[PDB]
């Protein structure tokens, strides 16, 4: 009935229109060592974050889930300044990135000692039920991630921990899948360990353009997220055209109570600034929090999709997810 | 004539007896995501770090090189509090850990963009000549590391950047070798790119018990460090008895002006505390900052090593290295 946000418990009935996967801040593990040339600029990162919040608000969004992993710049007090300022509900995560874009040494060492999976459980339970650091903020979701073509033995520790914490807390799990692989594998493995499919979102499912792969994942009763709209031409991601063609096929099959959409924006990169070459930079040009509402959703409406299907995905599914 | 310490420039001639490789603070990358259960207890860490400084001072140590990589908990202002309190000279580093036990994603991302090597050079130059973060502390050494049996292409970026920053600054390079591999490879590749052998310390050389490999490395004119005394069992490392037999062989061969000794201690672990399982726990019991003076040097003196040779290793070589 309630979900923990960066501003404390909010009734699930009041979450409203929700973007299921956006980052206000994100840094790739390793950004911490580049502090000298990549200092966190708090005032300017707040104004950009707050502006992103305002743009989402102009398209009706009342709630963002920000699943930034723990060592990737997750900053609950920062998110609370965004939420206090804009009135947006923001739900944060507890979780670690996949091995390929992570820093596994800390928990690999604890796996050597035989305490890793229990330690991850402990962290999940502390941040879900007591709070993150001294912020007073509980994560509302557990974030999981797997590698391309594999859920590594390291990653499996987090999956089992997440299942155990879900059984005890009822917390929503949100996953990352790499390059359109392991959707069905994630669902089956979470279910193996007693996780509840009604509380699981298998993410980055737009990374795969075969509706059969999607159906194999949906068959577990989990949600799937087409959560990378705008990301085109980079690290294996397909085009928004193929995302839409895949989604339309799922919607015409009646799967809208299982689908949620997002962009996976990074509104403020942590570490040193960068610029993409315009081959990439012009194809990444629609990767912003308004893209679903200015480019994608209208196109869907012009291909048959009704308002009540959109409301199911943006409003009904989050409400069901968190309750 | 001077080297930058955590308390500013210190004349090289006053460095005195020096431990070339110890960590006051250290965490494995990823420790940052365990902030809730693994928070940094700064007042107790200072107490522990200062006591370690006092134990080292009790055996005549005036200077410690602390080569904690940038994303491994390097904390110049903390080290300065240690140095201010104890009068110990503390020299810190700029650098990143090797691929195996690091967080490669951040600079892998910039390598894809084509700026990584230059960015690493910029970082080295900024931390060597302007200051780390806002601490006002310059690193006095570049810290490099390679993987087991390979200097990876990612690692090679840092080697090349370090040679470039050495050419411009004359700064000392201190390396990590993994499991007794790549000693000769590191020296040759650094020299290939114009680095100065008299400013390079090839570390963790005690990981290899074959004096032919040490001689292969010393042939480049670099320093080598037997810098993990007390580490037994873990990370495949040899025993201290094996360390002493290899050392004694090179000393009886006349290589004292190329050799430095240290323990690579971690006086305060970052992240969540841990207890070593009793097997490793007993083998690791000598891994503390007094071990060389209390156990190793006595055995060496029993074996005929004279005080002048020890003074060469502890005083003469650090002075030559930094001068
Ligand atoms: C405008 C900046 C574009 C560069 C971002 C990029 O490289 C694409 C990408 O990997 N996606 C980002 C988003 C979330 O985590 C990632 O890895
Ligand atoms: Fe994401
Ligand atoms: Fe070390
Ligand atoms: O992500
Ligand atoms: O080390
Ligand atoms: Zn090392």
């Amino acid at each position: 009935e309630m979900v923990e946000t960066v501003c404390g418990p909010v009734p699930v009935e009041q979450l409203g229109k929700t973007l299921i996967h956006e980052h206000f801040l994100f840094g790739y593990p390793g950004f911490q060592g580049d502090v000298t040339r990549g200092t966190f600029r708090e005032d300017e990162s707040l104004r950009v974050a707050v502006e992103a919040a305002e743009k989402m608000k102009r398209h009706g969004i009342q709630t963002v889930v920000d699943p930034t992993p723990n060592d990737c710049g997750r900053n609950p007090a920062f998110l609370r300044r965004v939420a206090e300022e804009t009135g947006l509900n923001i739900i944060c995560a507890t979780g670690y990135p996949y091995e390929g874009e992570g820093a596994p040494p800390y928990f690999q060492f604890r796996r050597l000692l035989g305490t890793a999976e229990d330690d991850i459980y402990d962290m999940f339970m502390a941040e879900l039920t007591e709070g993150i650091a001294d912020t007073g903020i509980k994560a509302g979701v557990i974030k999981l991630a797997s590698s391309k073509g594999r859920i590594t033995e390291y990653e499996k520790m987090f999956f089992r921990a997440a299942a155990r914490a879900q059984k005890e807390t009822g917390a929503v799990i949100i996953t990352h899948t790499q390059e359109g692989t392991m959707g069905p594998e994630q669902a089956a493995y979470l279910l193996e360990h007693g996780a509840d499919p009604k509380k699981i979102v298998i993410g980055h499912m737009c990374g795969n353009t075969d509706p059969d792969y999607h159906r194999k994942t949906l068959a577990y009763g989990v949600y799937i997220a087409f959560d990378r709209f705008g990301i085109q031409g980079m690290v294996g991601a397909p085009t928004d055209e193929e995302r839409v063609r895949t989604l339309l096929a799922l919607l015409r099959d009646g799967y809208e109570k299982q689908i949620m959409l997002s962009h996976n924006t990074v509104n403020v990169w942590l570490g040193r600034p960068f610029t993409l070459p315009e081959p990439f930079a012009e194809m990444m040009k629609n990767w912003h929090v308004e893209h679903l509402f200015v480019n994608i959703i209208p196109a869907l409406k012009n291909e048959g999709i009704r308002d009540e299907v959109l409301e199911q995905m943006f409003i009904g599914n989050p409400a069901a997810l968190f309750s």
